[PDB]
């Protein structure tokens, strides 16, 4: 088993530290469902990005191997180009010999430059890695450096120390009852059929059933912006001037759970889970968001419902397994 523990940057981003090479160099990354390439800012950025955050230095560790395979890859928060290498890359006890990486050379656009993490490390299916890249968790399998092809999440609420990626087991004590099996829809990403989304008994979004990733690269539940709009007058959000949804924070005192049925199974949402209270105000955790390009119309459940649900990855029966925590 490999324990990755993560940190919980102000209950937005959660990231963990890899080392890449021999010395190993430090890194921090995301550990993220919804892509599967993991990259570096390498030494060959110049980028404001790059400035700010830890560079690989290819020169200065023993075991690297270069390659002439670039890597472009376009994200939602904007796009990344890299040359792809091999290193031995310590991550949660294991190390990972030989693993494929990208070095990045460009990294547009501030979202990255105010991003408290270096790099991205994905989980989801080698399909939707760019390049071919071998991901991670899948290098550690063909190597056996794992005893079961499966990795575990716990997200922690409140700002507390403790999320972690259990690699290759699963820490039964993390939740409640029992797991609850359900199937993939496409191999790509996590992808699950949804059955409905329900406030009071009526259905409020998934009338005949949609589809969702599960994915920790995500603060938010998204969903497209149509059903969003339905969901966000329901639970009582307005337009802020600035453009934020705000809600009243006495609506967690008065609100019902929102009920979200994967395969059978009735999983809530409860208010103090979907409606944030910042320093700020409270707002929704609901976002407005649609589809990328190469998919049908998807709902991501994001952080918002991780959080309150011990998730499993199972790649040797291509299942996600869910249980409330604690």
């Amino acid at each position: 088993i490999g324990d990755e523990p993560l940190e919980n940057y102000l209950d937005t981003e959660y990231f963990g530290t890899i080392g890449i090479g021999t010395p190993a160099q430090d890194f921090t990354v995301i550990f993220d469902t919804g892509s599967s390439n993991l990259w570096v800012p390498s030494v060959y950025c110049s980028s404001l990005a790059c400035s700010d955050h830890n560079q690989f230095n290819p020169d200065d560790s023993s075991t690297f191997e270069a390659t002439s395979q670039e890597l472009s890859i376009t994200y939602g928060t904007g796009s990344m180009t890299g040359i792809l290498g091999y290193d031995t890359v310590q991550v949660g006890g294991i190390s990972d010999t030989n693993q494929i990486f990208g070095l990045s050379e460009t990294e547009p656009g501030s979202f990255l430059y105010y991003a408290p993490f270096d790099g991205i490390l994905g989980l989801a299916y080698p399909s939707i890695s760019a390049s071919g890249a071998t991901p991670v968790f899948d290098n550690l399998w063909d190597q056996g450096l794992v005893s079961q092809d499966l990795f575990s999440v716990y997200l922690s609420s409140n700002d507390d120390s403790g999320s972690v990626v259990l690699l290759g087991g699963i820490d039964s004590s993390y939740y409640t009852g029992s797991l609850n099996w359900v199937p993939v829809s496409v191999e790509g990403y996590w992808q699950i059929t949804l059955d409905s989304i329900t406030m009071d008994g009526e259905t409020i979004a998934c009338s005949g059933g949609c589809q969702a990733i599960v994915d920790t690269g995500t603060s938010l539940l998204t969903g497209p912006t149509s059903a969003i709009a339905n969901i966000q007058s329901d639970i009582g959000a307005s337009e802020n001037s600035d453009g934020e949804m705000v809600i009243s924070c006495s609506s967690i005192d008065s609100l019902p759970d929102i009920v979200f049925t994967i395969d059978g199974v009735q999983y809530p949402l409860s208010p103090s889970a979907y409606i944030l209270q910042d320093d700020d105000s409270c707002t929704s955790g609901f976002e407005g968001m649609d589809v990328p390009t190469s998919s049908g119309e998807l709902w991501i459940l994001g952080d918002v419902f991780i959080r309150q649900y011990y998730t499993v990855f199972d790649r040797a029966n291509n299942k996600v397994g869910l249980a409330p925590v604690a």
